């Protein structure tokens, strides 16, 4: 049997030369509107493989935000598939932010609002590690958790659940040893535990 994914680990560094950008808001087919992105093949549980992507969005410091941007602080979007994980009528992605301290070592991740969980997930505020919940509900409840989904081709596309599950734990993610340093963006080769076939 092919095995869903459960696990990712991927750090990053995180150019820290990049200024936000200009072209607002954000959207993933163009690329002025965010500084960096990153993606890796993940299954569901009939082992049919979806692409999980990473857009990375250097915030404004800003006292006066609700809540406060410090310095170092980036704007982390989640898609699959290029769709909302959550629910594949819409393209809200999932939404984090990533801060730093002074020598760029990673020193949390959070909801936007500050907060250590938020809808589909919830974070170690430990660790840093987040964990997306298993959607609920059959079919999968929109909101819940990661709703695996596909495509019918049309254009514009509409996408639907694809009949398979995540795993059942969700998904943990961790981009431990993420670092914001004066160099280009990188990606580690991800970790994942899903296999198809």
């Amino acid at each position: 049997a092919p095995q869903a994914t459960s696990s990712i680990q991927q750090s990053y560094n995180l150019n820290s030369t990049l200024k936000p950008p200009t072209v607002t808001p954000f959207d993933p087919s163009d690329a002025a509107t965010y500084n960096s992105s990153s993606s890796l093949g993940i299954y569901d549980s009939q082992g049919n493989s979806h692409t999980m992507s990473q857009f990375f969005i250097k915030n404004e410091p800003d006292p006066n935000a609700t809540p406060p941007i410090p310095e170092n602080s980036w704007t982390m979007k989640v898609l699959i598939d290029g769709v909302n994980p959550l629910d594949p009528s819409n393209k809200t992605p999932m939404s984090f932010n990533v801060t730093f301290d002074a020598s760029g070592q990673m020193t949390s991740v959070r909801a936007p609002d500050g907060s250590t969980s938020g809808p589909g997930f919830s974070i170690d505020a430990t660790t840093n590690v987040i964990q997306f919940s298993p959607a609920t509900g059959n079919p999968p409840t929109p909101g819940t958790g990661w709703i695996p989904a596909a495509s019918d081709g049309k254009t514009p596309p509409t996408y639907a659940w694809n009949g398979a599950t995540g795993a059942a734990s969700g998904i943990s993610f961790d981009m431990r040893k993420t670092t914001q340093y004066s160099t280009a963006f990188a990606q580690s080769n991800p970790i994942q535990d899903g296999y198809t076939t």
